[PDB]
């Protein structure tokens, strides 16, 4: 029940290949070829088996995302990645594994991009009942 | 401390005589006279006694702005508002007094507004526990 929210200005880019920019207190992001993303680093690290689920709010919108909860992995997990999603301004996940969530991630699947951009305004990681 | 963080889509206008739109996540504000405002309810009260600091997240500021703590009654406490802050995407107040803090609020003070905008991102409450 316990939310870590994060807004963008909190988040810090660990990785890229998307273009990216903090602006109007959100990361405006730009994708230029298939699979490029942005990896970005939480202020502290989640146990994963505390959190129920991981909500990523965006705007801008205008190209289908995918959404990674990484566990201290070199890439997110096939259980703690959605693809392809669109029309909504918040996406859940609802992450799996062991170890903490040390980072989170958006990418995209579109082969041919063109003005494909989106803009990240939080992070709210939802914690189990009970979990404190 | 906590913190407990609103943002702007999580907070509903409970009144206002500035221009307001919930746009790209944010809440767009325009001012068209001297101390229009927006008053905003929080998603759930929060006793004051439990509070350490409010830090108020804007962007694209065009004016300088007021900040308001409510804690029940019809307006604010001069304590718990801050008056004419410019310069920064984040604001604090450290607020004080009775009761449980159910809103917040922004205003301008400026005389004669001229393309008087600004967003506000998100609300965060510092808490001591
Ligand atoms: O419809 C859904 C499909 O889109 C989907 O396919 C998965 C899409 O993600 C694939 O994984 C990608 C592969 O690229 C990695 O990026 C690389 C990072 O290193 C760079 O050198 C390189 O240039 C990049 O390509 C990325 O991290 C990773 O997420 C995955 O293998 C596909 O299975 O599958 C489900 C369908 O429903
Ligand atoms: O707090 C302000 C005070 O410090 C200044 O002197 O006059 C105006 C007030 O708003
Ligand atoms: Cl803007
Ligand atoms: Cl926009």
């Amino acid at each position: 029940g316990v939310k870590k929210v994060f807004t963008a200005d909190q988040l810090k880019v660990a990785w890229g290949d998307a273009d990216y920019e903090l602006a109007d207190g959100q990361w405006k992001l730009s994708f230029a070829k298939q699979y490029n993303q942005v990896k970005w680093t939480l202020p502290e690290s989640i146990e994963m088996s505390q959190v129920n689920a991981v909500t990523f709010q965006v705007a801008d919108q205008k190209v289908p995302i995918s959404l990674k909860v990484y566990n201290g992995g070199d890439d997110a997990t096939a259980a703690n990645t959605q693809y392809g999603l669109s029309g909504q301004t918040e996406y859940t996940i609802n992450p799996s594994g062991d170890g903490a969530i040390d980072a989170v991630g958006i990418m995209i699947t579109e082969d041919k991009p063109e003005n494909a951009t989106v803009s990240l305004v939080s992070v709210t990681f939802e914690l189990k009942a009970g979990a404190g």
